[PDB]
């Protein structure tokens, strides 16, 4: 089905321009690396707090993610309403057992994880998920 | 602007444009752009919106993303869109702008009477941004 296009371009890559909304209402673009989880049709990523991104997500979770197939012109979009972690306090806590879990599908296995464990605390890092609620674009076959 | 990011956007000529639907939530497309650097503007061609897309016409605020040639770098740039109105005859003004626009991006159309109805066809609309504010992760030395 036209889903399963969609979900391809997005299962091919890692890299995507997130979507968030400002408190004016507009647009704010940036990218991110994701992961996704094809069993729970979910989109991962790692953000942190004090960014922009993050804030407008804190008062409006609505998400959109716009992934490039592998011509670079074909795409998917996913919209979704983001749930976020509260971020990284403390070494040990479940935020950075999260974050450790999608480290490991991003880049693999970490050569120090107390460092990353300290690093995710001071960046106050958060994981978003992005359950895809609807999906939306141009697939391969259709530009 | 700065500079950097600005050369950002003159080197590539596709992005992702993100306009308002009415629920407030962006819509997302690659598109292809033409960048004035001198005028500091963005143009951009685009069927006439529908659906929720169509809250554009009441709430023109848009933003484009463009990547660098490095690993993550990108440029964002942010204006309120001028809007044709969309293509209805293959002589009409809004035709003769996306003449100059295709010319402005791609150079001498092969068959400039096929380019001329399929703009009228798909109800084509020049977006004109120009640019208030850039901003991003500009690239480095490489």
């Amino acid at each position: 089905v036209f889903d399963d296009k969609l979900l391809a371009v997005i299962s091919g890559n890692s890299i995507g321009v997130l979507a968030t909304i400002k408190h004016d209402g507009r647009p704010q673009l940036s990218n991110v690396q994701y992961h996704f989880d094809p069993r729970k049709l979910l989109i991962q990523v790692s953000i942190a707090e004090p960014r922009a991104k993050t804030r407008n997500l804190r008062r409006d979770p609505r998400a959109s993610i716009l992934v490039d197939a592998d011509d670079g012109w074909s795409y998917a979009v996913a919209e979704g309403t983001a749930q976020l972690t509260p971020p990284a306090a403390a070494p040990d806590d479940d935020t950075v057992e999260a974050l450790i879990a999608l480290y490991r599908n991003i880049a693999g296995e970490h050569s120090d994880w107390d460092d990353y464990r300290q690093a995710m605390v001071t960046d106050r890092r958060v994981l978003l998920t992005l359950p895809i609620s609807h999906v939306y674009g141009l697939p391969p076959g259709m530009r």
